[PDB]
């Protein structure tokens, strides 16, 4: 390219896815361980380182593986896641590194715160370680951161690159643119891325715115078996895723594969 993846792959991626897842936791971151559961795977690684952171816171871481190786880173893412887513825113610115670128811121810131520390650780680881590888991764945111880282790383450069580192892633857313891417692819590294388916873261922112894313892718578609595718490228495419767218788925995210891522568971 596408493719488927493978396984591985896946496984890886798943691982890466865891760880893422683981881371867221817391333990581981931171813691840082592983511980938771798943871881483981892973655981093983180781770681190281973581961281977281214050511111932104972121966391994361690383580781490481070784064984695987690778290182790883992671891252986561936121925591819471758902818311962141728711718420877340883216720114852118740138970135840186590179340139142109751118991326946115925130892632850147977261890665830166861581980156540194880681890276360184790583590187430281790587160184150580380188081988390885690284990876890175985561997722979301973371992835875103992872891426840124890786780138850185690469870158630184160192070594790381591509290969190694990777890365992955897852878821893732883216860142830125383109460129860146592209750148881242370039680097390369690887890456992967893843886614788962558906997520938602890847894618843121837215595419438319520118931113774218790268890376590959893966895615797953588934589970079961598962498966894843892847695419591859890287870057972113368209195819896966894215495819458905618015448709877417937160748941797926967391886781891836299945675991858961874031938471852891």
């Amino acid at each position: 390219g596408i493719r488927a993846a493978t396984s591985q792959e896946i496984n890886e991626l798943t691982y890466y896815t865891t760880l893422s897842a683981n881371s867221y936791c817391r333990t581981v971151i931171p813691g840082a361980t592983w511980d938771c559961i798943h871881c483981d795977a892973t655981e093983d690684l180781k770681i190281i380182k973581t961281w977281s952171t214050l511111i932104y816171d972121t966391n994361a871481m690383v580781a490481r593986g070784d064984s695987e190786k690778t290182i790883y880173i992671v891252f986561r893412g936121s925591s819471s896641i758902r818311n962141w887513i728711a718420d877340l825113t883216f720114v852118p610115v740138s970135y840186p590194p590179v340139s142109g670128t751118k991326v946115h811121k925130g892632f850147l810131d977261s890665y830166g715160e861581v980156q540194n520390e880681l890276v360184a650780t790583v590187l430281d680881q790587f160184k150580q370680y380188p081988s390885y590888k690284v990876a890175v991764t985561g997722h979301s945111l973371g992835g875103a951161t992872a891426l840124l880282c890786a780138l850185d790383l690469y870158q630184r450069e160192e070594g790381l690159s591509s290969s190694n580192l990777f890365l992955y892633t897852q878821g893732q857313p883216r860142v830125g643119n383109p460129a860146f891417a592209n750148y881242v692819v370039s680097t390369g590294i690887p890456y992967r891325r893843t886614v788962n388916e558906r997520d938602i873261v890847p894618h843121l922112p837215p595419a438319a715115f520118g931113f774218l894313h790268a890376g590959s892718e893966y895615w797953i578609t588934d589970n079961s078996p598962e498966t894843v595718q892847v695419c591859t490228s890287d870057l972113e495419t368209s195819d896966c895723s894215n495819s458905i767218v618015p448709f877417t788925s937160v748941l797926d995210h967391l886781s891836y594969f299945g675991i858961n891522t874031g938471l852891c568971s």
